[PDB]
């Protein structure tokens, strides 16, 4: 429906009949580099997806490469001051925080380069599916750049603080089974990562809206707390989710 | 001694001469599903084990399956309100928090199904030993249920926040070497997981009570703090543990 | 230069022309066991390395073994009170916290035994390179000792809280590819770990001082915060690092 | 300007030439109770105020009472499920978190009742100015319910965890100088709270945008961290704010004696 | 009832018909010093009070002094090792954490000395009522020792980290209105603190059990989190408490004008 | 002694026979503005004071004003890059964190201006004694800049997050009894703040070294944790401090009646 798919210049959207929305980064000529305009579009989409009824998102990059990172051309031309760039980083965080804590399951279908800000974007999804062409790296460090978008936060949760520091400090590249085993992606396929992502998304979309909402917002929040306080919060999350009428019906079913 | 082993209807206890207590979930006809009464028995046992002198616990399920999770039959019949269930979840947390932070080493000897609330229980032990029949999953999500018992907290520490979200979101199953390598169990055996657990427990029971106490309570607490404040707490833990007379004797020995 | 290399009795220093400083634990006759005097030397070196211009550190042990841990001979002879030892532990933390958050990249070239306090020291480096002779363990637990130096904090980040508890509780030893895959070291070599560490250090030293500084201090700090507050801090770190003139020059370059 | 004050209904907006925007809850016949429509307007306004160039906000309620809290009528009628209401609460948090961490100085000009969700709203502003008619309460318990809008977090920061528990647990009312001294408001006036709020806002709007942004976002974030980690973050905030070109003229003013 | 008040020795218990239970430390000849036996009784009582249906607790000390703290005699005599005493402290925490996070409203009716561990005990209650004879101190330093029972945590929440450090570092004594204003007690009376505590408790007991449970457990937990994460948890607490069937009658009372 | 008071320039040090060391900022003609050289001396002194045996510190400023904050002249002239200044701020934190968590009791004897970084410095001490000439402010905004030295952390702990935001956001000045009551200083005197500080310090120095160390380091660390985790840490702190041999004589003093 146009109410979900229109309004974006750098994203191509395709809403399926079961509520799965394919969100395709659409600047293939620039390897889907993320400029401020695209980030704002991500903020808008992920701020409203839940309320608009989107049941799950399959996030992919148009072309052979998922995302080449922050748009360094725009950055270089903009000749940003430290405060201008700090502000740009907060917009990246607003988009990625809405993805991580927004409650709509996001499954990234990766191909080719998932680098720098592109790895930050991939990390903001709940699930990642990589194929035989996919590789991960934070190569900007070699050119004096500190990766943003919360990669230092999310990639540390994915592969461990020390492997994350190794990646940004050395520009080390991971791919194939090695990358999956490291924790960069939960799924690796010999075929189409898009098709595998759709299979996962369709199954997820068939689950209860509230249950998926809790799974895709409460767990990240609880990981930010002491486990002794998270326990208490979890009891309230379980109280609401597990006593919903639709849930009771499924148990009976 | 009856002072340690009597008083439980759903648990079968066997106290060995070296202080190792075998705690066996004993509802094999229901695949050791955890109902409120069993949870209360776990709260009682783990609230008092340290003060009663138990040196280590080998936790296992009677039968071919460790634990089938929360008792969904009791749940369905009870037709719980959100607040009734929130309260039931707090009891699960009281039992599992007493296990994790209580200071008595717990070694789970797993077999067959370790699912849903059963994985939450297994996660509350310090060590897990799995065998060739053991498998892990959080299958309730497919039926609209959010897993409780702190699995979102402990399993995230075990396998990573994103693999934990993947498990609850998709119902994904892990077993064999793959599960051990993922972080679901530190030990995998080709033989008896109970026998391997006993070997581990006997060695642990031969160590100093206070040292084991600190290992099995302080580390979980320190992980809940900033590493800069945990450092300070660790200095005091080390100060008390490492200057005990029994410790000095062992160095000399 | 003497301004960087002189002043240490238990450490041997070698400053290379590109700012890489080799810091060699130098008590090979005692397997580089760490006594209070050596710890104080580590506090001094790592408190001043950044301001003295050191660009990266290659940390190694003289001889066939990296570090045998806390000096148990000094400990036993000192017959320390709980408060005396608590104070000794705070000095270990001061040294290791200066290593972890000080902003100077530290690459440990490991060989042989990396045990007890020696594993705590290795863990305080950002990167670890192990060879075919390297092994890791926390064997003091068997003799009633709780490992200090923040190993419970850092090793948990490296291999997971539960694998860390397993190591201290059982004295379990890891080595070879198994240890690297577990997360004990990011690099494993069939040749010289010192040579591989130097290769890494030389590449790191060729990067921008400020970028390396942020990578080697900000990430550890952000991991101590809720991801929602770390996001904000990261924006300011990115703002300062990514708008430095030297960075702009490298983009143009 | 039309791009800042247009499109709203429950809120009345007035952008002054110096960048101060007066945001008035405009449902006086309902004592400005916050229903879902009004919360969504607050989410919209505070999500974009900074980027739209608003320099400061004076938040007030039309009529004799600032805000009576959650619209209990809409709530009772909707007969909400626990998940329906949890979702409503998250919208409140989206609005109030944007107010607290958004970087735009907000000064609440209070009058009369500042109760329940109304106190949650007042607490989400950086500064509060109360007058002699202002009174504070968390009467939720009386209705048999729990507060929301982050009142348990913000009011505890304002008056202390134990005084916040006392307020919701007993329904205790605070007003006058006692309320100001307790920490419910930094300013209390014998006259118009609105005029005092405008005075504060005009002075704030005359300061540097970046500096106000940091003050109105960084401090709340640093309070959520261990002080040892917050110190490191503070250094980066100061590094960016304290070396901005716009501050050098003022630093020079001190160098001599013009300042 | 016998299933609530039986089996104790160091504590005297009186369960009133409205569910208010009066818990009295009963060792007046020792100024109610807390020895290990008394702490275990507090652990037992507060671990089960909620499930036993206690609606509110009025905690008080027999005699002229609320509680003189750790039983120094038992302590000195036991000549405890550092690990022995660390274990004793953990039992204190088990009792006091159950009081703070247990969900049962606790109102302390203070008189005379509320010192050392005695202040730790008073701090573990949600509300404190002091009279004109009440005084507060953390004289541990004088004995050459550190406080316990979570006083460094709770008293800092009550009066501020720096005032808490001042108290233990100098042995400074607070009393009267000054103590109340400092944050040591929310209520101060010219008469009987016990009667004022009972008034508070009876009103609290007339509110909804679930609502009081949330107020007396959720707020302390949310203070331990970043405010951004606490907000999410608050939404779930409100979702459950605010949609409970028992609250609808009261919401209706407001819908009209009976309320 | 020469091994404690030698080698400094910007600081004047006087070690008294009872172990109390008077640390005086000695740049009165500059109102004791903290430049990089002075911060490095504070880092050096507080990094070693505990191991050197200093029992307590009385921190004061030469002249009529405690400390005017960051040396704005050096700052303006250096025309620092954001990273240069971030690094300067980290040095400030190294000094102030060593003061707060170092374990050596610090008592600030204030006079006149305690502003900007000067308040950050005063806030890093455990106790503050103000006189009738003392006034507090965070006038950074006026200079178009942000505070530093952890003022956003420590002052928020002292007077409340919202009063701290008010101070930097409006430049509001506090003084007299009002400042003391707000939480800016635990002690206010009609006479000499220095003499009152010395009285406090001498009494503190007469207590046990280990006990003071814990009080002056453990409490700040425990405030950075969830209260449930802090309780466990407190038990270990108490285990070590409360069983120290040196405290038994004092415990015995109570056993009888000599105490
Ligand atoms: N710096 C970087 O190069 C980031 C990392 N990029 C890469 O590793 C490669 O671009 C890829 C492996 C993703 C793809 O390689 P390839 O297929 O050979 O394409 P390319 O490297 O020739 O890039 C094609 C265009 O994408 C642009 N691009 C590619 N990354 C960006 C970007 N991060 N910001 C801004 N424009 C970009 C690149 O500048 C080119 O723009 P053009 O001069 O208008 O043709
Ligand atoms: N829902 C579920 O089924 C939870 C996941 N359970 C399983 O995957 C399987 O039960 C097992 C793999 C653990 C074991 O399979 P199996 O050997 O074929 O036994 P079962 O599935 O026939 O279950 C046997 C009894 O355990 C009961 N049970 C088994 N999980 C529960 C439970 N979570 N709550 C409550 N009663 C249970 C199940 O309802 C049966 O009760 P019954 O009708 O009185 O015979
Ligand atoms: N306890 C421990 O033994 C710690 C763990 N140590 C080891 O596992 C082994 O020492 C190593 C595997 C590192 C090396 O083994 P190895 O080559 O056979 O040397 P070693 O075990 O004979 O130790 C040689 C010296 O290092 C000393 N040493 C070695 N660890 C320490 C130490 N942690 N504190 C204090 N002195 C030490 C050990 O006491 C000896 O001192 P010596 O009596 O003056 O010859
Ligand atoms: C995210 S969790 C949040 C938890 C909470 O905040 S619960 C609410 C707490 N907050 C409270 O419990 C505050 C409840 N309200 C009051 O105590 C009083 O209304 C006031 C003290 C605020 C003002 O008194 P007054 O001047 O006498 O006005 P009133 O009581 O006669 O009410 C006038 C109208 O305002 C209406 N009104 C008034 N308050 C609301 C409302 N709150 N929702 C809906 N309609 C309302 C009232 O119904 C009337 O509507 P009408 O009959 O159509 O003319
Ligand atoms: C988890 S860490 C906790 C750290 C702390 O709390 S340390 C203790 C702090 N707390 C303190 O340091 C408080 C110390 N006590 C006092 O200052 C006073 O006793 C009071 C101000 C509380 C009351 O004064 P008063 O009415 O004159 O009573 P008293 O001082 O004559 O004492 C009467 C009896 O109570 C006894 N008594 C009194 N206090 C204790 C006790 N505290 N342990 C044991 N027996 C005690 C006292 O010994 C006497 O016993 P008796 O000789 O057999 O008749
Ligand atoms: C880590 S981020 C920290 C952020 C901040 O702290 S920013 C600063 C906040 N802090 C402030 O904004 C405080 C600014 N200072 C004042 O408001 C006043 O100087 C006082 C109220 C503190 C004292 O007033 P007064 O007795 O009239 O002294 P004065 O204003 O005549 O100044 C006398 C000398 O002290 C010098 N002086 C005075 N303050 C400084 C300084 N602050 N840096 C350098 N030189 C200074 C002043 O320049 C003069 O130098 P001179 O012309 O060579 O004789």
């Amino acid at each position: 429906t146009q109410d979900v798919t229109s309004g974006y210049s750098n994203l191509d959207l395709d809403l399926r009949d079961n509520g799965v929305c394919v969100v395709t980064l659409n600047r293939p000529d620039k390897r889907n580099a993320l400029d401020v305009a695209t980030i704002e579009e991500l903020v808008t989409f992920f701020s409203t997806a839940h309320r608009k009824g989107v049941r799950a998102v399959v996030l992919t990059g148009a072309g052979d490469h998922f995302c080449a990172g922050l748009d360094l051309v725009e950055h270089w031309k903009a000749d940003r001051s430290a405060d201008d760039f700090m502000h740009v980083c907060l917009r990246w965080h607003e988009a990625f925080n809405k993805m991580e804590y927004g409650g709509v399951p996001i499954i990234a279908a990766l191909r080719g380069a998932v680098v720098g800000g592109g790895l930050a974007l991939a990390s903001a999804a709940h699930l990642r599916v990589m194929d035989q062409s996919t590789y991960f790296a934070l190569p900007e460090g070699q050119r004096g750049i500190f990766t943003g978008g919360g990669a230092t936060i999310r990639v540390s949760d994915m592969i461990g603080k020390y492997r994350m520091i190794d990646m940004i400090l050395t520009g080390r590249v991971y791919q194939g089974q090695e990358a999956a085993d490291l924790g960069l992606a939960q799924y690796i396929t010999e075929g189409s990562s898009f098709d595998k992502a759709m299979e996962l998304a369709d199954k997820i979309a068939s689950n209860l809206p509230l249950t998926n909402f809790a799974i895709c917002s409460a767990i990240s929040h609880m990981q930010n707390m002491s486990g002794l306080d998270a326990a208490y919060a979890e009891a309230f999350v379980g109280g609401i989710v597990n006593t919903q009428p639709a849930a009771r019906e499924r148990l009976e079913a």
